[PDB]
Formats: structure tokens, sequence, C-alpha cells
């Protein structure tokens, strides 16, 4: 049907149809009479996956023959979403499969909806890893993602009585067609035990062993025939485990719990032993695999020439002392050489400055679980502090500030400090974030080793986040500038030549309208919720956090409602305000925010005076597959975190690429987005970082804002008095108390500017032609935010490897 | 190579080779450079399984169209062993696959060794179910085996320091190519809760729900294109289970533990809650599935015309009150009609008379776990006892004897009594066993309802137990009488015409010698144990139990050793005495018997005076795949249980079919084997049932035997004094004490006759020609013991269906 979706050749369609029928018969053991829609999905998945196999084998064979430097991306999170469409896109099979299924009497889009998200991540950090794997494959890098195969991913969110309920995400229930178990590469991981010192060095003994079984998932590049590997480890008990008899077998569950479930905290640290076990488990199994592959190329001098390890936050920080352990204890290298190799091998990416998100492991936990690693960490710390002492003689406070060991009630290891000491490069994820790292939380480290500190502004893959989720936009773009932009997103700049082109303006607006109609119908069918598709789609989707200020959005929503009630017969630009996102199950305030949103909807959506002019909808179960639907439908992207708190954001970039305008603070990547598009083409409001700092120095007094803004006072009084919870008048007391007395994120301080800026948004939306021209200006300058650019920078400036757009033979 | 293994057509071989290569590539994601022997096994398994699919679908479609009466065989055990060779045999693919793999440069026999046994059974009862499924398919019956998919089957046995160690049988680790998950037929099973009485009857409420997910395994008939189904249930938690958050997800293990592990007790009852849960789980899920299939044919009058349920022992006895529950509580049938349907539907097979093996569930367990079933059982008992009271007025002791409810310290439900009351047929598994049921333990029930009591002598499938494990014997037989005997084993009688045929005698003896050489080499390679292949192979393989009297075998072995030591330069017929079998992990005496056997070996096998004249080997990890190797190699089959204790035995029949002579008591099926072959062609010794009874009446005094048999006294003194355990002189005190003072199985009473009978065996073995002629007489009369005969009898006399040898179209 549409060009960017590839060719539907006679030969290809015929072949797909017969392979589809073969799988239905031989693989699913069904015929057309008993086959369910799920069977049809599986037959298609198997049919498509067959096309990956030859390329997957030949890519890995290529890397064996050429022996390039290998990149190991270590993450506890890979937020992959669905795989079927992505695979078809990258293999140019989409139109052929659409035709083949059509001729079999099936609707491919319906089949696509059956696939579970691989929800092995919480949010931005997890999805960043996924985008990165796609870009690394597209850029022909010999890259491997290593993580954990969680049996349960991020929980499915249900809204009951306006409250979040969690249910287990049993995503493997029907089997995963996109993985291959690799039991022959099963590796032992050690826990507990004790350290013995011999004549011939330290030895870690009396350990408990858990097996790490790998599962390989293919990562196809965009039409370059490259298929890289994501290897995820699953925990398995050894067969003599606990080996009255019955209980010993049942106790195997204890070992296997390691890979059972993803911890559902976004930007928050919980010092739980099971989490520590997961972190070591992925690190220990991965490093053995790396070394095995390296030996099958004795001399570890060349190790950093053949291996790069990227640490996605501090979660896999134990790679540093684990590499030291292997090199020193097992390979018998001297400390200084082992350390040189380690530093040259590892690089660390920081993803947050929020203090509650930083990993600080109690010493007593490491002592019990990983006694040898603790000793190695102490030694690293001693040698590191000796360097600090020589660089800054007499500066005793610097020594305690920089120590990997934090003194206090409970001694803790600062994992961030460990990562900086043991890495040749440390990067933040947006220019302002990286500057804040050098200026504030890692200032001491920057002063010691300035050369280590870099920026690598985040990006998103334009395969998933344009071609896949918004084929209509991808097509009208390709009609004008060709298809090359899909793997060279900077080419979108050519669209600036069409900003006055009446045909293009009409087409951009038409694609948006179609996306909105499609999403409005999705809402009715799957959720019985009715919306006006001619309204401005005002969307804030992201994890629920105080720093992300969903609460500020709520205050705007109530302001609009109160203004309508005040002057009912005055014209207002109609809005559909959509807010979605999961709250961490232990995060009370986030759960209260969700309840507030639904409570506001309950009042607003049933007020006859309001009509279809204002609707407030909570988007349930926000996840990658939902993002792919709502983002193309959005008009307005809410990116309203307090300046200095969102390290980068990536949702922001997704919206920019898909034709929504942005209202946001100068925070994270918003700054660079505004710089690329021009500040005139962005809705910027609120305190800058410096303004926040000034306010902190003076002391933030929320009462002052309450006293001086009558519209804000009204809202607080409505909240307190029970306007939004009539049968439970004090329901929102915690929220009011926080806003009034303990607001770390200064919701009130940005309120006036936010509302005024929102008025400017509504004014522009009244003029469809000028709204769309500004949209074109955003899409046209969104090129910098491709993860291909990001990965090319990692490759050149950190990993020391050149990307290649060259095809492997088919 | 050999005829019975089928044709190796040019077309077939070419096709197998390309499908093998296809699976290696697309299924295993390997090429020949990296492929391991396990990959090669899997490629072959997938290649062979492809041939089942069309027949499997068309068999089930056939049953839907024809709607025959369906047979449901309910068992907690299916001891299947390996599936690859069995499938090739039944599909006539063995020579084609052998040729295809040969041309690919692979040895098929080596690949076959890679497959794990499906070890979902303990011993005879579990393997009986497996033989039965094979026969039901071969006889064209619309039959389904229903059981539990245990994640862990019978433990792997390791011998360490002469002691049994258990390790988890993680048989699913590499995946099972012979199953298809059927998540669309997932069903809820209820536990706990409470009973509410309404105007509209009883209701079972507030239950905990566990999901039952079915996995289907094909059961091919012998060359008739019939493929039946074995459906095994796996336990799954519902997604809102326990739904702080992390623990709730980890707690899902509690629900799923139901299908985790097979209870490893052979002929012994342990009243554990988890076992009860397993029993109800299989019953509840199965009955819902049966009813669903029945409705997709309102009127339950026709239920018994369309459904037979066979209860394999009392393990699935809850089917009776579960059927009543569904019919009465859910379908709203009156009690009397529900009961009529239930009785006409269910039949019960008893597998033991040992009192410690009988299931007697504490009332307090049923009260908590299955409150509604307890009420139904009480009601069944009341109505049943009212019938007894009317039939035998005034006989109050009969009333308490026949009650389903046992009074005492803890009230218990006698599950055997439940099964008799609720079944239209009750059968024992060999003529003497069925007679003992009517005469002793179920005498009261027989007097009340004589028509219910039947015999169905056990059998074994000649596919696995001749063609598969002994192709050489199968071939020399087919050369003379054709191939028809494989599904009509009575035809073996034609071999009586060859008892004087010199060519046949030579061939029978040659096949045995080859089998012995092959097994002697298996022992050296896999276990570094060296044996004389010219010795008599004296084999006792079966679970370790006091009733099976491995101890009596031990006493014979020591007698032989002592006699050799006494007269070292006298000629004796050389023997290799092999004993193997697992002990239940909690059964102390059985574990001591294993230690004794290894301890005897340690002395005997290293005595220079003995030389190669006597060797004692403990066969480690006895299981179906090992049986297939050792049974064809055996000369002498030890079947030496105390008369009246082995209900049937089936190992006995396996040996008879494979050319071993039998030394045994007149117990279980041995009686019918001797009757078929002629008592002159059997080595019968020892007390009959009546002699045991006489001895019990008088009182068994072991001391009397010790006092009068000097050779027996010597052995006991050697055991006591530490002759067989020099560094632990009292190691075997428990064994001596048991033999001397508390021997329920009268080991000493059969000792003299046993030893004398063993002398007669040795005498015959000295004359190879006459040994072999007697062997031919055994093989020739082994036809009765085909499970095809057994199943044809069940079909005609219990299930009310006619077997059919007619082919379905290919
Ligand atoms: O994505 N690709 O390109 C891909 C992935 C896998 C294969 C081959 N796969 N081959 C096997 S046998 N896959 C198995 O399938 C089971 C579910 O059916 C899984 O539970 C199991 O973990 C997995 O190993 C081939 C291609
Ligand atoms: O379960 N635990 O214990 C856990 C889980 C996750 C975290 C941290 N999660 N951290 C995230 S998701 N960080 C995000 O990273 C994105 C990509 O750079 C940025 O765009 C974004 O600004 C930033 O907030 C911390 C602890
Ligand atoms: O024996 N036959 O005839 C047979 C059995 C199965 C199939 C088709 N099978 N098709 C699938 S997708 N099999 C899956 O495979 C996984 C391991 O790879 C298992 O873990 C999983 O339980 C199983 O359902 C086809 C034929
Ligand atoms: O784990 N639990 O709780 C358990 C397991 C098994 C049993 C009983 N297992 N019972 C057996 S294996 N019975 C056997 O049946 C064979 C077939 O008829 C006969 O040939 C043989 O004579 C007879 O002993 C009892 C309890």
């Amino acid at each position: 049907q549409i060009s960017v979706r590839g060719l539907a050749g006679v030969e290809n369609v015929t072949e797909l149809k017969k392979n589809f029928n073969r799988h239905l018969h031989f693989t699913l053991v069904k015929d057309r009479n008993v086959a369910t829609p799920r069977d049809y999905y599986f037959a298609l998945a198997h049919t498509v996956r067959d096309h990956l196999v030859g390329r997957w084998i030949r890519t890995q064979q290529h890397y064996y023959e050429k022996d390039p430097k290998r990149i190991y991306y270590l993450s506890l999170e890979f937020y992959m979403g669905r795989t079927l469409q992505n695979t078809m896109v990258n293999l140019a099979l989409e139109n052929a499969c659409d035709e083949a299924t059509y001729q079999l009497g099936l609707d491919m889009e319906e089949l696509e909806e059956i696939e579970e998200d691989a929800g092995l991540g919480n949010g931005g950090l997890g999805r960043l890893a996924a985008c990165f794997l796609d870009s690394m494959a597209t850029l022909g890098l010999a890259a491997y993602g290593y993580g954990i195969r969680y049996e349960f991913g991020i929980f499915n969110q249900k809204i009951c009585g306006g409250w979040q309920m969690e249910e287990a995400d049993d995503w493997l229930r029907y089997g995963n067609p996109w993985e291959k178990a690799r039991p022959e590469f099963t590796l032992p991981v050690h826990f507990y035990g004790r350290v013995e010192h011999t004549s011939q060095g330290a030895k870690w003994v009396d350990t408990q062993v858990v097996l790490a079984m790998p599962y390989d998932t293919p990562v196809p590049g965009y039409r370059n025939n490259v298929v890289n590997t994501m290897r995820l480890w699953s925990a398995k008990a050894p067969n003599d485990f606990n080996l009255g008899y019955i209980q010993a077998v049942l106790d195997r569950n204890l070992a296997e719990n390691i890979s059972r479930v993803l911890y559902p905290n976004d930007n928050f640290f919980e010092g739980k032993e099971l989490r520590l076990k997961q972190e070591y488990f992925v690190v220990a199994a991965t490093l053995q695999d790396i070394i095995r592959r390296f030996k099958s190329s004795t001399n570890f001098d060349a190790f950093p020439d053949k291996v790069a390890i990227q640490l996605n936050d501090t979660h896999p920080s134990l790679a540093i002392p684990e590499l030291m352990r292997v090199l020193v204890d097992l390979e018998r290298l001297d400390w200084d050489k082992a350390w040189e190799v380690t530093v040259k091998t590892c690089a660390y990416t920081n993803h947050t400055v929020l203090p509650e998100a930083l990993e600080r492991w109690p010493v007593h936990l490491l002592e019990t679980l990983l006694p040898r690693h603790l000793q190695i960490i102490y030694e690293i710390n001693q040698r590191f502090l000796n360097r600090v002492a020589a660089a800054f003689p007499g500066d005793v406070d610097r020594l305690r500030r920089m120590s990997l060991v934090e003194e206090g009630a409970v001694k803790r290891i600062n994992m961030a400090h460990l990562c900086i000491a043991g890495s040749h490069a440390v990067n933040g994820v947006a220019r302002i974030h990286s500057e804040i790292l050098k200026k504030t939380i890692f200032k001491d480290f920057y002063e010691l080793e300035p050369h280590k500190f870099q920026n690598k502004t985040n990006g998103i893959t334009p395969r998933r986040w344009l071609v896949l989720c918004n084929p209509g936009l991808a097509e009208i773009i390709a009609e004008r500038i060709g298809e090359e932009y899909i793997s060279d997103l900077d080419q979108l700049r050519k669209l600036l030549s069409y900003v006055d082109d009446e045909a293009f303006i009409r087409d951009v607006a038409k694609v948006k309208q179609e996306n909105k109609l499609k999403f409005a119908a999705y809402l009715e069918r799957e959720y019985k919720v009715h919306i006006n598709p001619n309204s401005l789609f005002d969307v804030q989707v992201k994890r629920i956090h105080e720093y992300k200020r969903q609460l500020l959005n709520c205050l705007h929503v109530i302001t609009l409602y109160n203004r309508i009630k005040k002057e009912p017969n005055k014209f207002v630009v109609p809005r559909t305000v959509m807010i979605g996102g999961k709250a961490a199950p232990g995060y009370h305030m986030a759960k209260m925010i969700i309840k507030l949103i639904t409570a506001i909807g309950d009042v607003v959506n049933h007020d006859p005076v309001v009509g279809d002019r204002l609707r407030v909808i909570f988007l349930e179960n926000y996840r990658v597959s939902l993002a792919e639907k709502v983002i193309p439908a959005a008009d307005l992207s809410e990116q309203i975190s307090t300046a200095g708190t969102e390290a980068s954001g990536t949702g922001n970039m997704k919206f920019m690429l898909n034709g929504a305008l942005t209202i946001g603070t100068m925070d994270g990547a918003n700054v660079e987005m505004a710089e690329e598009a021009g500040e005139e083409n962005f809705f910027i409001f609120g305190m800058r970082v410096e303004d926040v700092d000034r306010l902190d120095q003076r002391g933030y007094n929320a009462q002052e804002y309450y006293d001086r803004i009558p519209e804000l006072r009204q809202i607080i009084e409505q909240l307190s008095s029970g306007f939004f919870s009539p049968k439970q008048p004090d329901l929102f007391k915690d929220i009011v108390n926080m806003l009034m007395h303990h607001d770390r994120f200064k919701v009130f301080a940005d309120y006036e500017e936010y509302v005024k800026c929102q008025e400017r948004v509504s004014a522009l939306y009244k003029n469809p032609r000028e709204w769309t021209r500004m949209v074109i200006r955003n899409i046209a300058t969104s090129g910098k935010f491709s993860s291909d650019r990001t990965i090319a920078q990692y490759a050149r400036e950190i990993w020391g490897v050149e990307p290649s757009r060259q095809r492997l033979p088919a």
C-alpha cells in the first residue's frame, strides 16, 4: 500500500503464504478450522523469524573471521516492546507480509496486537538500551546487549476505583518466538562463601553456585543484513542443589528467584539483597562470556583493544571489581596491570542526579554476599584516595567526599564513585546534565580527572519511533525527500524547504488528524471512553514521579475547568488532556497523584456545562506498545520537570519526531531540542536551573505563591475541602500538605508561567496553518535526536570504533 | 540393514536429510561447524516429529466426526522413557532415519542416547500406563492419558561410597520436542474455601484458584496411522495471585509447586498435603476437560455411553466425588441420577495389597482442602452403608469394616473403599492377585457386589519391549514367521515348531550373545566396570523393597562366594550377578540393602581366588532406558517376591519376551507365565500363598532356620561380625536384626529351596543347547503378556468398546 513499507513481489508473497501454512501445521499443530487469532500471530512470527536466521548466523560468523573490537552494553533493563513489526520493518518485509496475510484472509494489524510487550524495563533507561541496540546494529557495530531474562517484566497496571492495581506481567506464558535458549553456554555464578589467603594469593571458597543460562534474541539492523545479539541470562539451580527430598527440590526456587522479576523502581534506590544478587548475577555471567570469547580470538594487554564494556548506570558497577577479581585471582596478573586493563575497558553512563536514586550498598550486605569483591573495593578505594591525597595535599574533606566508602550509621559503598574511579569515560545524557555532573555532584572527580568527563546526548531510533509507529508521516516525508533519512535523520532538515508548501502543510495536518481519529477509536473500542477528535490532544506520558510534575499539569487542568465554570459561554479551544504512566508500587505520593488525576476526570468529564470542551483521561497501562499509538496522535507534548531534574528525557524526542509541539522547562534534552528547532518554535516556560538555585538559597516558601495567586488558592481550597472527593473530603490532604510545606520540586513557583504559556499554545492552535508550519519546523530539526547520532558518538569518542553503513551480503 | 526396521526408499532418505538440515538451520540456529551432538539429536527429533503432525490432527478430527466412546486413563504416573526410537518404530521410519543420518556422517544410536527419559513414574504402575497408551493407540481406541507434567521426574540415582544419593531429574532443561503447550485450554482448579447452603443447593465459595495448563504429547499406534493424545497438566498461578509487590510475585511459586515434583514412593503411602493437592489437581482439570468435550458432541444419561474413566489405583479416586460435585452442584442433577452416571462411568484398578501402600487420607486434611468433597464422601458412605445394612441385617462389624470412614485416633477416608463403591468394575492385575482381592482385603465388597470384581492380567508392549530394544531377536523371529506377530503376539506360538531347528537354536543363542557383548561394552565405557561376557547374566532389576527380596538374592550371592572360598579349585558356572533399582529416599531399610549389595561387590569382585567366576554389580540409576539395554542381555530373571505380595509384576514379562529364563516364586503374573510356558520350563521355588498363610498362623520364627541351616548361620555371622564392612563392623546390624526378629517377608523360609533351585539353573546353563531350547519355549508362549491382549480385555469387558486393527488413511 505505502512505499516505505517495501515491495510485495509475487515470489515473496507466494513464499510467505506457504511458510505461514507450514508453521500453522507443523509448528502450531493446527488447521484453519481450529486456529485462534493467537495461533495466526505465532504462525506469522515464526514465518518472519525464519528470515532472520541466515543473517544472524552469518553476522556472528563475520565477527569471528574479522575479529573487530566488541562492544558489550550491560544493562539490568531492556525495554524492547513488541518485535514482529520491528523485524518486518528492518527486513523490508512489511508490505509482503501484509499482502500475504490479506490473501490468507487475515488482518496483519490485528495479529500484531496479540504480541506481548517484552517489558523488561521501567521507562527511559530501559528504552534507551533498546534504541541503542537497534542503532548499533544499523551502524554495523559488533555489539552485544547483556541483561537478565526476567520471568516477570514491569507489572501490568489496572485502574480500580481510580487507584493503581498491579498484576504480574506473565509475558512468557505463551512462549517467546524471538528467543533461542543456549543451554550449552550455561555458566556458574558464585555467591556468599569466604576468602582464604594462600601463598599463591586470595581464593574465594565455600560458595553457593547458581547457574546462568543464556537466551539469545536477534537484533536486526535497518536493511543492512546485520543481526546482532541480545543475550539475557536466566537463573537455574544446579542439580545437586540442597541435595527432606521433596523440600530440597522445592527449594530450587530460592536460586531461581534471581531472574524472577524486574524491580519496578524508576529513579529510586532500594537496598534489597535480591536486587544485589541480580546485579552480580548479570555481571558475573557476562564477564565470563566476554573473556571466553576473547580467548577464542593469555595476553590481556590487548583486552581493551578487543573489548569495550558500557555500564548503563551503576546497576552493573560490580563489573569493575569482578574484572579485577578474575584478572588478579584467576589469571594472576599483578594489580597495576589488571587495573590498567579494567579502566581502559569500562565506561560509565550516569542517568540521574536525584540523591534517592543513587546506589549506596551497605557494607554488611557486600561482606556477606560478595566478601572478595568488598576487599577489592577497599583496595581500589585506598589506591584511589592516595592519588587524591597527592593531587590535593592537605585537603582532608575532599578525601572523605571522594571516598568510595561512606561513613555513617551504616557504612555504604557509593557505586557511582566506584564507576568513576574504574572507568576511562563518564558521560551524562544531555548537555545540561553533563555540565551539572562536572559542576555539582562529581565536581571533585572532574577536578581530579577532567579528561574522563563527556556528554552523549540521548536519542531515539527513528525506525520504531517514526517508520513503525507513524507510517503515514514517514511516507509523506519520503515522497518529498526519499527514504535515506530513515538511517540518516539529519536529512529531515531538507523539510525546511517545504514550510511554505501548501501541499505539504495539508499532508502533515492530514496525517495528524488520521492518527488522532485512529487513537480516538482505539479508546472507544478497548476502553469505552469517548473523546472529541477535533480537540487539542494534550499528552503527558511517562512514569509517575514528583519531579516530572504531573501535579503541575493537574493544576493547569483544574484552572481550565474553573475558568470555564466561571465564564461558561466564553469560547475556549477544546482539549483532551491525557496523562498516563505507572507508579512504583511502594511510592505512595505517586499513587495519590494517579488517584487525583482520575478524581479530576470524574468531575470534569461529567459536568454538563463543560460539554466536549475539556476531557481528562488517564491512560491505563502506559508501556512501549501504547507509546507507539498515543505519540503519533499527540498535538502537545508535556515536558515539565523542574529544571535540573530530568537528566535528558527521551519521550520528548519521540513527540518532536511525530509532529507534536512541546511545552516544557529548560531541562534535560528540552534545551537542545529548543536550540535545534529555534526557541520561537517551542513553548518554553518556567525557572531555569539558576533560578531554582537562587530560590533554594533564599528558601522556597510555597505559602507566598498561595497568598498572591487567587486562582491557585481556589484550587488548593477545592482540593482541601473535598471538591474532588465528596464522600472522602480529606482524601487529598497528603498532596496539599506536600505542596504547601514540603515540595522539593517547586510546583507553585512555575504555576503562573505555565498557565500563561498554555494560553499561548491555545492561541496558536486556533490557527491550524501556523500550528502546522511550526510543527514542520520541529520535525525538520529533530535529526540530532536519532540514536544513530548518539551511538556514532559513543563509538568514536568512547569505544574507539568506526560505524559502518555498509551492507553485509544477503 | 534389518527388515523389521522398515524401508529406506530413495525418496524418503533424501527428504529426511533435507528436513534434518532445515531444522538444524531454522530451528536450532546452527550450522555444521558449531553444532554439538545434542543439536543433532534435536534436529532429528524435530524431523521425526514432523511426520506425526498430519496423523495427529487427522486422528483427532476422525474422533470428532465419528464420536466414538472415549476412554480416559487417569494416572499420576506415566513412565514413558525415551520417545525418538519408539516414534520411528511405530511410523516405520527407523531404517530411513538410520540411512539419512549415516549419509550426513552421523550415528543415529549415539544421537538416541542424548534424549532424556521422560521419567514421570516410579516403576511398574507408571510403566503400565505407558504400555497401555501404546496398546490403546495400536488397537484404534479413542483414548486419552491424563496426568501431571512434573517438572522433576523420578530422581537420578548416584552411588557414592556404596550409598544412594538423589539428584533432581531436570528432564525439561533443554526443552521437550515431544510436547505442545495448549494454553488456550487452561482451566481453573479450586482449593480450600468453604461450603454455603442456599435455597438452590450447596455452593463452594472463597476458594483459592490454581490454573491447570495442558501439554499434549502424541501417542502413535503401530503402523496404523492412529495418533492419540497424552495430556499432562502443569500448575500456573493466576495473574492477580497474591495481588509487598516483589514477595507477591515470588509467592507464585507456592501455587506452581503442585506440578513441581513426582513423589518417589513405590508401593507406599505418605499422607502429605502437597500429594493430595496433586491428586485433586489432575482430577479437577481432567474432569472439566472431559465434560467440555462431551458437551461439544445437557443430557447426562448418555454420559456413560460416551465416556469411560479408568482410575489407575486410588490416586485419582477424587474423580468420583468430583464427578458427583459437578453433576449435583453445577449441573443440578438429583443425587440418584448423578450417582448412576458416576458408577457407570468409573472403573477402578487395584495395584497392591500391601497395607502401608493403601491411601487413607486424614479427614482434617479433606475438611480444610476440599470441604465440599468431604461432605459428598460422607453422603456416599451413608447411602452405601444403608445398602450393606439391608443386605446383611444385624451385621454391625461388617458395617464398620466396609465404611469409607475409618474411626480411630485420626479419622481417615479409605480411598479404596470409595473407589469400589463408586465404580461399576474393580480389577486386579493378575489372576492370583484378583483372587486375593475377593478372598481377603475386599471380601466384604465382593460378597455385596460380586459382579463388580474382575481380573485383567497385566502386559507389556512388544513394540518397546521387543522390536525397539531387541531388533536382533525381532528379526530372527520375523525371518521365520513374518512380521504380523508385532501386533498379534500370540503368533509367537508358531515358534514352538522350531524348538528342534538347529539353525534357529544357533540364531537365538547368537542374538543373546551379541546382546551380552553389547551390554558388557556399555558397562566398561560408561562405568569403567569389567565383566566376563561368557558368564551367566543373573539379573534382578526393579525398585528396592523388602517384599521384592533383593535380600534373598544377596544371601544366595554370599552362599556362592562362601562355597567358592571353601572349595576354590572346584568348577562353578561363572555368574555375573546384577542388581539394580532405586530406593525411595525416606525408606531406610531399602537404602541399607543397596549399601549391602555394593559392600558384597567390594569383597567379591576383588578376591583373587574368585577370579572371573563371580562378579556382583549394582546397576546404577535403573530406569526405562537402562531396562531396554539390560533386559535383552539377561540370561536369568529374578522374580523372587514372597508369595502374595507382588500383585503382578511386569519386569518378569519383559525378560520372558527377551530370552531369559525365570527363577521365581508362584507370585503375581509368574503363576500365569509358568502356566503358559509349562512348569518344566520355569525355575519355580519356595512357599506358595497357602504355605505363607500356614506359617503366619503358626508364627514365623527366623531363629529356627538360623539354627538348622549351617550355611545360613555362617552368612549371618559374617554380616554381624563385620566381614562385609571391616572399618564399620556394626554397619549391617539393622539388616541382621530385621531378618532375625521382624521379617514380614520370610527371607529365611525360602532360602534353602532358592539355593537348590539356583543349582538347577547352573546345571542347565552347562548345556547351551538345552538352555536355548527352554528359552525358545518361553519366548514362544509369551504372547498372553502383550498389553494388546490386556487392553482388548479392558475394552470388551469394562469399557464396552471394540478394538480395531484397521488403518486410518495416510
Ligand atoms: O528470533 N529469531 O530470529 C529466532 C528465534 C528462535 C529461533 C529458534 N528457536 N528454536 C527454539 S527450539 N526455540 C525455543 O522456543 C520455545 C518457545 O516455542 C522457547 O520457550 C525456548 O526458550 C526457545 O529456545 C529461530 C529464530
Ligand atoms: O529498580 N531499581 O532499583 C531501579 C531502577 C531504575 C533506576 C533508574 N532509572 N533511571 C532512569 S529510567 N533514568 C532516566 O534515564 C533516561 C535515559 O538516559 C533519561 O532520559 C531520564 O532523564 C532519566 O530519568 C534506579 C533503580
Ligand atoms: O511430538 N510431536 O509430534 C510434536 C510436538 C510438538 C509440536 C509443535 N510444537 N510446537 C511448539 S511451539 N512447541 C513448544 O516447544 C518448546 C520447546 O522447544 C516447549 O518448551 C513448549 O512446551 C512447546 O509447546 C509438533 C509435533
Ligand atoms: O508416591 N506415592 O505416594 C505413591 C506412588 C506409587 C504407589 C504405588 N505404586 N504401586 C505400584 S508401582 N504397583 C505395582 O503395579 C504394577 C502394575 O500393576 C504391578 O505389576 C506390581 O506388582 C505393583 O507392585 C503408591 C504411592
